[PDB]
RNA sequence: GUAGGACCAUG
DNA sequence: CCATGGTCCTA
């Protein structure tokens, strides 16, 4: 729990050697967790360890490298197509595309909230916000030491309709601001009511989507390398 | 936890006379076995209340009613179209009919276990075994009273990669049987493990599939109005 | 605010 | 066999 006592020393250090141009903002999130520690996410080392900085190092690093989409690693059940072909008219010659796109589909829903956390990282950290990348922090994305020392953080997701459990209370700043992206009973998006934090006034839906066309685009040309 | 009122048996088979006659007998028997397992009973009105089992008889009788298949009630995120677009490369003109397939694909997911229980309730409830329809027993699908006056219990799952939990210890009984039709990672089918129980014999997948073949018609001309 | 089912991951 | 996590949906 109680982190190690020379653990910004140890962040750099641990950073240092698998990043550099990362280590500033490694050791401002285990000053973070330093204050907060009820936020560490368990990582296999104790939290607050040594070893534990140092492997919350590569996982934070690893967290930042591009992170393909994948469909699922699984067998579709034939039944799935019986259905579709017999109850809600697909044609028999579609059926092995309708299940293909719904593969897709899963894999596209399993990634899209990496892409969120990714595009608001791109946005906000030139405004000193840091992105809590991989998985060292629980249910907080970004922190934020602000001009009067005080801890500010944003948890995000992308739908509203997410069962909102594994938080524990911040001990050392202000409450969590928490927001989301798209309503999933209504169209359109929640960009409007995103906190207000440094950065904030350049983000919005339409932004969103040139960074995944982008980003994807940039994905598929490094496909084979 | 809550226990059955004394008279539960006369209570149950007077409730279920005024929905379905001849649904009766198999309520009754569910009652029972709850009466002496009552942590089994699934939450709805107290647990073993008069009150609780006449609730329970129209639920049990709503179970064995044909359930529709329903696509989503949501509005998709666009951007799953985008990630299927620029990174799958589904082309542009089909993304629309993507998303429909994607949708119908999971409104057949949520009803294949449901077909599941239904089809072999049909097969085996003519040797004695008989089909909790409805909410009522906790992670149990069939249950049995045997020629040792023992009750024997069933679970069934379409899929292997399901949780497994939230059933209480059997308190008079066998432990609750396991058993799953379809590997998550593997072509094939799990029917030739079914449990050892009378009627075992007339199940299989091409059954099964016949059977959804022909619900899936009734269903069809049920919607028709 | 609370329960349920499905699907997919990691150790 | 165990136990954790995320997405989606329903009531």
């Amino acid at each position: 729990s109680k982190f190690i006592q020379n653990a910004a020393e140890i962040a750099k250090k641990a950073m240092d050697s698998v990043d550099p141009s990362l280590s500033e903002k490694f050791t401002i999130v285990i000053r973070f967790l330093t204050d907060n520690p009820d936020a560490a996410s368990a990582l296999r080392s104790i939290v607050g360890t040594e070893e534990y900085i140092i492997a919350s190092a590569t996982n934070f690093k690893k967290g930042r490298d591009p992170r393909t989409p994948l469909p699922p690693s699984t067998i579709p059940d034939e039944m799935v197509s019986v259905i579709l072909n017999k109850y809600f008219e697909v044609p028999s010659e579609e059926l092995e595309k309708a299940e293909e796109w719904h593969r897709l589909s899963m894999g596209a829903e399993n990634i899209v909230g990496d892409l969120l956390e990714r595009y608001i990282a791109e946005v906000i950290e030139p405004h000193g916000w840091i992105w809590c990348s991989g998985s060292m922090v629980r249910a907080v994305d970004f922190i934020y030491c602000d001009s009067e020392n005080v801890w500010q953080s944003l948890q995000v997701k992308n739908r509203d309709n997410t069962e909102n459990s594994s938080s524990a209370a911040i001990r050392h700043g202000t409450p969590i601001k928490k927001w989301f992206r798209t309503f999933s009973k209504k169209r359109g998006d929640n960009w409007d009511k995103f906190p207000s934090l440094e950065g904030k006034e350049n983000l919005s839906e339409k932004g969103f989507k040139l960074y995944v066309e982008k980003y994807l685009s940039a994905l598929r040309a490094i496909k084979a390398l």
